[PDB]
């Protein structure tokens, strides 16, 4: 995309993380085709000497007696003299990958997850607010991971992050409310975090351990590690954590009706290894919250719309009552402007501008129309920064930063227009928004930014966002007048 | 009415189930005030030799040592000789209530409950419909308890009950789709379960265990067992049970937005007990269900209404493009019919009615038109049973079985009437509904009924009920008039 950022395929780096071991088999005699460089830490034999040998003459017997449970369910606890190891099974690039990983050792771990579901799942939950919602998910994952600091990290329509809630050990500082550049996580990450919702960086200060061969022969590329648990993340992002003063990361994607609604982030000053099962315990915690977020959002809009229908029905009974239309409007203005939460309205229903409330001048709205009487909007047209779509009213951010316009007739210049003032807004970016990184001599080898302090940009000349419940309300106002 | 199957003080029976012991101390020395009569089993002394004694002597070290956690978290496991029992501590009638009942003895239950959570959360459950969702639940809450049958049991607007999802053994006489009269779960019990969300009947044939003394000295009534888990239930439900040939039942209240939506049943034919832990595990299962529902419910009504105002505005572009109305309403005749999912629409805007579609004749709409304006409604108005209230039409259930009118102004008698024909429905109850219970001669005893075979009734004259979109489509269609 924009950079080489959005180019570096992160799943094809040929590097596992030093806390596990990777074995890759193929065919119907399950010969060994790729193996991680630290095999002998668990095996007792040089990796180089086991390539091209059957499963049965490589995997230790301890693992072999579990081979049937393994191929069945994908995951089984097996004991080697090394302790207890969670072995994972999954398919990749024409092979049956096996990854070995230190098992979980807290027995009542899973009971513990039952309780933090309970806090997160309850009814009368959020009665304090859909932010406590995010506050509790934050605390809950913390109480289950034992991490220093857990944040809930959402994407805006620019794909730029902000931390909506935080939960954090003392001595840890705070990035709550701070915003985060779009390229802090490029696209190839964003879509890979769309299928794979789990990810552990167990030691940002350790050395990614390579496979051997570094390439699948028939493929002349490394094995695809898109499904790997032991995948070593991108070195810049390792260099990024290191800037952050952090030595381990874990995050969980918040899928909500699909799109990444954001993440659940986890930082720990030292390294920490989190079992596969706790890792899964934590997944359901996200899934739940996304489900919690989903039921309250719908609810929130529901009431909003009803509260709007309150007005159209009283506006309506106001009408039909008596007088012409220039009559009820006079008395009705204090709901006419409420239908969309607006500050003034224009009305070109026939006679000269009937201007109500706080509004641009007659000639200015007699101009604004002519131009709006040329653009391709069908029934409704809303925009929250009019100054860049029509600079005639650029300077008038006082009353006409945001406009919402409805077409009260076919090819007719007859409309209504709701104006809305700007609302100043302070975004607290985490590092300089101008430079997300620092590009070396030769635009060649980027390097993440190591200053993560607050910046202070003031948003101006932009109204409040025209909500879902506004568009409905004005469309409703459309079918209401002559 | 208020049958004696409403008055039965269920929380005042005075006894417990045999699988557990109840102790109730009081004051600052916690002297034994009330104690179950099977207390020797777990103590070493006659129940009636322990009344009047401080808590320390009677209760054996095992549970004393763990007093502070039991108090704080409400319960604790406690390995006695008798067995791993799980003590439970609440307050009632001014007395601390200690309940012992035997505790879960299978290691990995919690892991197991976790995995079944991941069966109801899902990337998206109900993808096959709100049906899958329900069944899936009944599947889950059976795969974890082990009961021979589980059913989901929703209460209708009159607190009658119908079964809508059911998991059961092979060769198992199931009750899906069937309806159950509302006295099968009297009022008082629903208040209580509205308080107490879970309950066990481990042995339906077994017989309650006396409490000692019978009435709490200072009350002259027996201890309030409303927050009891060993609470024996009314004997008339136990008969009911054995009538159904069942041996152990278990039920979990389905609370959502504060309206007892229904109950997940459970029924084993040999007597079986589930531990509090395991039961608790099913509380999340029932808690998560309602959450998954509420979100689907809001969703669908959102999908719906948007469609409704889609045509409403399609009904408004109709407006400005034709100086016609009595024609416009006939060119797009059914767009108005299908705001309300209707058959035919009646308008008396002024002169002669504008009957359009399937609808009675002018000479009859006029009849329910005038008497109508003599009603106590104010904007919308509607029934599915036009007869019951308007007998001049109780025979035209073919075109006007339910109506939904809407005033078009304050005074003056102009409205729109949307009509629906009847739809016939054949629901099978479980046994006769006319004789839900059976009394001895003298009318102060009432057993349950002799059988629950499919007694089938066929509903005529009633249409489908007008839903939210219906009344909200119709309300916004009024507005677009005046
Ligand atoms: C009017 C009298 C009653 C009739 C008739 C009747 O059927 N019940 C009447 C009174 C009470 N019912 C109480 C509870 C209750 N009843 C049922 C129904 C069933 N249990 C089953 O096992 C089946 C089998 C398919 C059915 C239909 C239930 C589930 C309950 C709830 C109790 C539980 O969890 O088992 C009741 C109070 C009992 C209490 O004290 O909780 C009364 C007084
Ligand atoms: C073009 C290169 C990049 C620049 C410049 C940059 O700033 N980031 C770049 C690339 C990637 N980021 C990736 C993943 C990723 N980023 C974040 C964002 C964070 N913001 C913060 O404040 C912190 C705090 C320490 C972080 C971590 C996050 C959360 C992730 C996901 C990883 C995780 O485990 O949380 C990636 C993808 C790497 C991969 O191999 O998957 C790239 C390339």
């Amino acid at each position: 995309d924009l950079s080489q950022c959005d180019r570096e395929p992160i799943h094809l780096l040929g590097g596992i993380q030093s806390h596990g071991v990777l074995l890759a088999f193929r065919g119907p005699d399950r010969l060994l085709e790729v193996v991680s460089a630290n095999a002998q830490a668990l095996l007792g034999r040089p990796p180089e000497t086991l390539l091209g040998q059957p499963v049965g003459r490589v995997l230790p017997a301890e693992v072999l007696a579990q081979w049937e449970p393994l191929v069945a369910r994908g995951s089984v606890r097996v004991v080697l003299p090394a302790g207890a190891y969670r072995a994972l099974l999954h398919e990749s690039d024409g092979l049956t990958v096996l990854e070995l990983e230190p098992a979980e050792l807290q027995p009542g771990m899973e009971e513990t997850a039952l309780e933090v579901v309970r806090r997160l799942v309850s009814p009368l939950a959020g009665v304090k607010g859909t932010q406590a919602l995010l506050q509790t998910a934050a605390d809950t994952v913390r109480a289950l991971t034992g991490f220093d600091r857990v944040m809930v990290y959402r994407f805006d329509a620019d794909w730029h992050g902000e931390v909506l809630a935080e939960s954090k050990r003392g001595g840890m500082d705070g990035f709550l409310g701070m915003h985060f550049p779009a390229t802090d996580i490029p696209v190839q990450a964003r879509a890979l975090y769309t299928r794979n919702p789990l990810r552990l960086i167990a030691d940002a200060r350790a050395r990614p351990v390579p496979l051997l061969p570094p390439v699948v022969p028939a493929l002349g590329r490394p094995l695809d590690l898109s499904n790997s648990a032991l995948r070593s993340v991108s070195p810049v992002h390792l260099e990024y954590l290191r800037n952050m003063g952090v030595g381990a990361s874990f995050s969980l994607s918040l899928l909500k009706e699909g799109v990444l609604w954001g993440l659940i982030a986890c930082h720990h000053l030292e390294p920490l290894h989190i079992s596969h099962e706790r890792r899964r315990a934590c997944e359901v915690l996200t899934q739940l919250l996304a489900l919690q977020l989903s039921a309250e959002e719908r609810a929130a809009e529901a009431s909003e719309d009803a509260h709007r229908a309150a007005l159209l029905g009283q506006l309506a009974t106001a009408m039909g009552e008596g007088g012409t239309l220039e009559e009820v409007l006079e008395k009705e203005s204090e709901r006419v402007l409420a239908l969309t939460g607006a500050a003034g309205v224009a009305l070109l229903l026939g006679e000269e501008p009937l201007l109500v409330g706080c509004t641009p001048a007659q000639d200015e709205v007699e101009a604004l129309v002519a131009w709006l009487a040329t653009q391709p909007f069908q029934t409704s047209f809303h925009t929250d920064r009019l100054g860049t779509v029509y600079p005639p009213l650029a300077a008038r951010a006082d009353v006409a930063a945001g406009i919402l316009a409805v077409r009260l007739a076919p090819a007719a210049a007859r409309f209504a227009i709701w104006f809305r003032p700007e609302v100043a807004r302070t975004i607290s970016w985490a590092g300089n928004p101008r430079k997300p990184a620092e590009p070396e001599p030769g635009h060649q080898r980027l390097h993440p930014r190591g200053s993560f302090q607050a910046w202070e940009e003031t948003v101006r000349d932009t109204s409040l966002p025209w909500k879902r419940a506004d568009l409905g309300a004005a469309e409703g106002f459309r079918g209401a007048l002559v």
